[PDB]
């Protein structure tokens, strides 16, 4: 299939490597291949990043002068900001370049056209799906991790072999996998989950409390310690990462289990007609455009949601427990 | 407030306490109670975990012979079955009491009526949240564990005075917390759980992953890594269990905030529908009547979606993939 | 295709075979299966099918005694009752042995999970879609009917040659066929007949008699003759068999033809609807749940309706009419 | 209850204050306080304004020198270009501050995120409710005036004994009274009335006008003169401020008492679900994005709107018929 288990690191050696950044990604991916075996520079904004970065032995230039030097580059800084920054200060120096590939860890901003390179450059993506931190929390076990890779561009008949060479240049396989996938499909993906489960999710406890409270006479601390304030969830998510999602209910009651599936080949429609919406909201390009214009304008939206959602009954609530629990 | 952090150990020292189970809870809570100095012993059907019983030192004899010489009893078993247990073998010997004492770990069979001792016999109820073992990961650590406490029938003046003495019996508070409540409010709680959040995150899962797959041109691989193959949802709980719901989402981008709340503040009405369904469908006792009844037809449909669940193009990806990265 | 018309014979012969009852199916299929040259015998309810199944030459043990000396048993008894006749006096025996094979006419007991045989224990199906009496008038015939058949557990890796051994065991092919299918398929078809088509059209026909009646002054003797009580439905069924069922219509009018195809082509949704509804309400085990509760209850609806229908108005004219066309 | 009818002047003798604006606010608050035996200073944009307060006698230097000299300030500018202000030629100087207050007239900017100090600044509101004249044609009569107050951020433990200070530093108590207030509240009143009631009404002449002509043959003049051309509006509200809303209707008619209240109490549902939807489109933020990007691509609606309202019918007979009787 798709799936590719293993491959070369043959293009990556005799040349040198530019990493934009050394934040959690930067910092991880460029000590890893660091210690892979390549020549490798790091670019950064001269902050306490830089202090951190300089103390553990890479040298770091300035931005563009870590674009004149490598042919390959990294850009692993976010993606709310980096269209002008790539604008002024980097732009200029790649168009007095020939032969060059650009990698990413997020397709939104190319997928979406906000970033157009020339012609005369490879453009790919690798995207892992952790925070970051679970890849020492996998690499001092010398483990692997997946990753999905993408091209944008090939003027030079190897993104590709540039692709799974970078893949081994992070010490994902082998000892775990590597997925091809368009831009397109990571940024949808990417945003579909922060758009569809975890905001229903959130929504479906607030309102379990709500309800709780006000209409059946209940105290907000067995509320809070029956929903979320206990552990319960994370190890349910731990064993369905195990096992699987529906084989880890048989460590549950037959009550929960009817319960639970009866409700869900109720209401899978609902949910289905919400998810279509959003998704075409998404490959439409709409959804960028609203958050473009909601940083143009000051960021109010978020600012009085921010306000509303720590103001409600439920986070103080919780806040007044959390101190009792000791929990910070 | 209605909380109770520590409390008196004093009327159950001089008695002899029965224990009906030793699964999850009742080993624990009974090794607990044994090693926190009291007379306690053992009932259980004679099989495996009778073994374990009497391996572990607990005198066992026959269930009715426990509560004879008992003057109070925990009925630590299952919720589907213990209606006819109760009838035919406990009923007669506990007419054979005058001053007893009753607690469960759920209050299903109660609230609903299915169980309705004498009123010589105090009842009530002493209920945690986790699945058992997080217990002993807290007891090797001197911690205590927050409990839910109810009393259905006073015939002693003294029923919240037991309460609290078990409470503490079994390693809670000091360390923990316990609060008081009816038998109906865990029900509805425990059920509501089981019933709306969910089998609604499963479905909504399932829904993003055919959608993507039917829709857009995607592999079922990456689908799985973004969505639950990956062990994103468990950090996400721990944080929420550590920091708080929403003071986690800090560790996350201004992108993912955004869409995420204005999505959480848009459906917010849809799924309180929804729950004030559940709940009221529960409040009148409809539930308990379906599940008795699919209980006594052969537990049909129960096995159809089992089926149909397992059969599922989700599930058979799941299969193949979680074999390539070596989980069982 | 998955079609088979012939097979072969070989695992059945030197095995002793169980067959359970003695009514349409167990006396045709049994006997067949004697002048097949196989060593069989009985099991039967001591009653008058036993007296004339002792009559016709076989031996009839008590069943469990007939499952212990036979390695097969075929289950040829009602689908409402079987469970418990399963559970007390079946399943003991079967527990007393390694390797056996047991079949079934009808998946409805199976499908559904009411009955769960061990897994020591293939598991199979052969079901034929007549009355059972038009299969002795074939067989004298010396032809051959059509079957499903399907497996539901192998432990041996030769249920299938059990399978086509059976099949061929009970004169259906060579002459006939035979088609391979899930139990499920089988119990979703006899029932989606039985839901949808048949009750339609007496529907249909009970309306067109009230409405020419009590809306443009007609007899209900005319009525009576024109719909059914004329045998033209029988006539148009067996040319339907025979030919197909739109060439049939060549032998009608031309005016009968059009109508027909237009009112087909315009009522066709409606129908779909329906029938989509009651296939679903079906493979979700709904109705199984619904069927078993009337049992458990003291079949009161069936008993109305059962009422209802026969004292309607269509019914006693019919009453009238029959008699006095000698009919009895 | 919160009111204030007065309070002490302490804190702010001895400190010097900061003028931002010499406008309607501005030029009367800035007299009224100098004649109230404080030093002050002002900062102006040097054109006509900058001369007239040079020419009333108040030293005004550069915006920024009179931040740098002055521990209070007073931004009293408009609501929609402040933003840049404050960013380029004010945060600097505050920076280069530790012990600092800020005030307003208006909450918009601040409630909403646009303008976020830092943490060394006593953030506060005072803001009244006329046009600014009233309070000369009342302060010549030696009264007072009411104002809300708002306190957004306190580092000193002492932004209301500021607030209150101020209050009186403008000569509103005695005489008026003293309101306290979030930014928040202020800014949802003083945008609901723009929103809701004003705009109706307007709305609901108009139709009026458009109907009565173009439906019973009714002239311009005659509508124009019954519904706004005739001062009976301004004496209606007049005796409104006066004696109160429903009092005031004494001095009418009984038919006009019986219509209005009669159709005040069957309309009230209809304007109640409007002001709901615009209550709500403000508290979330989503009007100040609107109204910002509206400036930022060059008021084209607010263009075609002001246009299509003088182009109107009614505004061209109320030139013609405003000509007739000498009003310019
Ligand atoms: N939890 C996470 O942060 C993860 C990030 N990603 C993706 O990788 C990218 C971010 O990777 P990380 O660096 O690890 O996260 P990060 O949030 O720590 O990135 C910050 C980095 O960007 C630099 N930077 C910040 N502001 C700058 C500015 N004005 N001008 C120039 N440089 C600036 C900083 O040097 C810093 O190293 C994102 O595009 C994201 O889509 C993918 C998985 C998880
Ligand atoms: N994850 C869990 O199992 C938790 C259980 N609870 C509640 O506690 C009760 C169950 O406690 P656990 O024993 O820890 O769970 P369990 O599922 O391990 O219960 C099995 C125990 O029940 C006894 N038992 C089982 N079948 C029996 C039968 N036919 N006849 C007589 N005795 C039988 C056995 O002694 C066995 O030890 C339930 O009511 C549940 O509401 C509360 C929190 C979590
Ligand atoms: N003729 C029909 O109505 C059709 C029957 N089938 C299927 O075959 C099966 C029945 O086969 P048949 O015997 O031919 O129909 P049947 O209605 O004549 O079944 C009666 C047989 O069941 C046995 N029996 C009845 N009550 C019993 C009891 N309380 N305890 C023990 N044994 C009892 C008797 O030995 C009797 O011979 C059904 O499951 C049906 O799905 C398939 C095609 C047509
Ligand atoms: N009738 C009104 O306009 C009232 C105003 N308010 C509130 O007070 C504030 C306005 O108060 P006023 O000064 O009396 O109204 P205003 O419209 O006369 O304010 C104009 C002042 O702003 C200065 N200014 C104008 N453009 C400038 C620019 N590009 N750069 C720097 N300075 C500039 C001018 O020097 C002038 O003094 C507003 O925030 C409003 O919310 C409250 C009650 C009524
Ligand atoms: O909600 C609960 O605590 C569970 C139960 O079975 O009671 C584990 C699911
Ligand atoms: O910001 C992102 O990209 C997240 C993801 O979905 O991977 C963490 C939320
Ligand atoms: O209904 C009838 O009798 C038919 C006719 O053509 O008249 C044969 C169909
Ligand atoms: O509309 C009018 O002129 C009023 C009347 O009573 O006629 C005063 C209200
Ligand atoms: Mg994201
Ligand atoms: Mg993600
Ligand atoms: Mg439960
Ligand atoms: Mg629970
Ligand atoms: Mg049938
Ligand atoms: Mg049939
Ligand atoms: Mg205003
Ligand atoms: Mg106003």
């Amino acid at each position: 299939d798709k799936t590719v288990l293993d491959a070369n690191l043959d293009p990556l050696k005799g040349k040198t490597i530019g990493v934009i950044g050394y934040g959690n990604q930067g910092r991880v991916q460029a000590t890893i291949m660091r210690e892979n075996g390549l020549n490798v520079i790091v670019g950064n904004v001269k902050d306490k990043y830089y202090e951190l970065a300089k103390k553990e032995g890479f040298e770091v230039y300035e931005i563009d002068e870590a674009v004149r030097r490598s042919d390959v580059a990294l850009l692993l800084i976010p993606d709310e900001v980096m269209k002008e920054v790539y604008e002024k200060k980097i732009a200029p120096v790649l168009q007095g370049k020939k032969e060059f590939v650009l990698d990413f860890a997020s397709g939104y901003n190319v997928a979406f056209g906000l970033i157009r390179p020339p012609k005369s450059v490879d453009t790919i993506m690798v995207a892992p799906r952790m925070v970051g931190e679970g890849i020492m929390d996998l690499h001092k076990q010398g483990k692997g991790y997946p990753v999905l890779l993408g091209v944008k561009q090939d003027a030079s008949g190897k993104a590709w072999d540039y692709a799974k060479a970078i893949a081994k240049g992070i010490g994902a396989i082998p000892g775990g996998i590597a997925v091809i996938s368009s831009f397109e499909e990571e940024a949808l993906l990417d945003l579909m989950s922060e758009h569809t489960w975890v905001p229903i999710l959130f929504g479906a406890i607030k309102a379990c409390y709500d309800i709780a409270v006000k209409e059946y006479g209940v105290s907000p601390e067995a509320a809070l310690l029956e929903f979320y304030a206990s552990g319960e969830l994370a190890e349910i998510a731990r064993l369905i990462a195990e096992e699987g999602i529906f084989n880890q209910m048989v460590h549950h009651s037959t009550t929960s289990q009817y319960g639970t599936l009866t409700r869900m080949f109720k209401y899978y429609d609902v949910v289905r007609r919400i998810v279509e919406n959003e998704a075409k909201y998404i490959w439409d390009g709409s959804f960028a455009k609203e958050w473009s214009l909601e940083q143009q304008a000051g960021y109010p939206v978020f600012y009085r949601l921010w306000e509303l959602a720590t103001q409600s009954e439920m986070a103080k609530a919780e806040k007044e427990l959390y101190k009792l629990l000791g929990r910070k």
